[PDB]
């Protein structure tokens, strides 16, 4: 007589719903062989950004797409992630309407600011890489308490805005607890196709290191092939990198952990990152 509310089986919310033809597109955000993201004008919801999909896509990416609606639907509104603001679904394909973002993604963010940037006017600081890892725990623990996990957490799906704001985007793979991003998973992930709260953890880890590595790729000369899954199965992992603080890498050893009971959970990182902002 008890169960989980699931809410991918939530009927949708005619809340969101915007006349189709008040958007006018502009610039291509993304794109990909099946979808995009474009952003456009919306008269009477401002810029805004629009993710659809291609017609030759096929249902299960049309199934995908309305579930990510009805996931931001539930999640609600929050400053770290990217919001969404409205949706078109009659009589046409699935249009998902989100916050724009103006800097666009984290990850070329800071490979294009390498020249500016010191590490401690108009230059990139160690106290803005700080700011970016709090506020992208803060989000992450938002979505942990929301039952959600994300499962695609990286530099390049991070965004950046007015007043030097991070948002969290692409809830394509966000899932509620009751081809892939291979360099980005927990072990447990790539070995037994296990998603939980440590496995976003592990992934944040990895996006720290891209962070405080101005955008580097992870393992770098590594291939993924079988060598890569036995030196991550018996306890290789990333060294610090360039930029990273002790107290930062620090966090994460302890988001590699091989198991995940002794990750931290991102209530722990935010705590952790707070008395490291204050020490400054
Ligand atoms: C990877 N997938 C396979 C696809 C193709 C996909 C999958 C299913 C679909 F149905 C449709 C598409 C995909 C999903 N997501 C995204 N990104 C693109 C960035 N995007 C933004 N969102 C808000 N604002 N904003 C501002 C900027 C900005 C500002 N300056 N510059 C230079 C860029 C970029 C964004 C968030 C999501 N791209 C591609």
């Amino acid at each position: 007589n008890y169960s989980y509310i699931d809410p991918t089986q939530l009927p949708y919310d005619h809340k969101w719903e915007f006349p189709r033809n008040r958007l006018s597109f502009g610039k291509t955000l993304g794109a990909g062989a099946f979808g995009k993201v474009v952003e456009a004008t919306a008269q009477g919801l401002m810029t805004v950004a629009v993710k659809m999909l291609k017609p030759s896509a096929h249902s299960t990416e049309r199934e995908a797409l309305m579930s990510e609606l009805k996931v931001l639907s539930y999640l609600g509104n929050h400053e770290n992630i990217v919001n969404l603001l409205g949706a078109c679904t009659h009589g046409g394909p699935t249009l998902v309407i989100t916050e724009y973002c103006c800097y666009g993604d984290l990850l070329n963010f800071l490979r294009r600011k390498r020249d500016e940037f010191v590490p401690y006017k108009d230059f990139l600081t160690l106290e803005h890489l700080l700011s970016f890892s709090y506020q992208v725990a803060k989000g992450m623990a938002f979505l942990a308490s929301k039952n959600c996990i994300h499962r695609d957490l990286a530099a390049r799906n991070i965004l950046l805005t007015h007043g030097n704001i991070t948002k969290i985007c692409d809830f394509g793979l966000a899932r509620d607890i009751k081809r892939l991003p291979v360099k980005w998973m927990a072990p447990e992930s790539i070995f037994n196709s296990v998603y939980t709260f440590e496995s976003d953890v592990w992934s944040y880890g990895i996006f720290l290191w891209e962070l405080f590595s101005l955008g580097s790729s992870p393992y770098p000369g590594m291939p993924v092939d079988s060598k890569f899954y036995k030196m991550i199965k018996e306890g290789f992992r990333m060294s610090s990198p360039e930029y990273a603080p002790a107290e930062m890498y620090d966090i994460m050893k302890t988001c590699w952990d091989a198991d995940p009971d002794k990750r931290p959970t991102f209530k722990q990182i935010v705590q952790d990152i707070e008395k490291q902002i204050s020490e400054s």
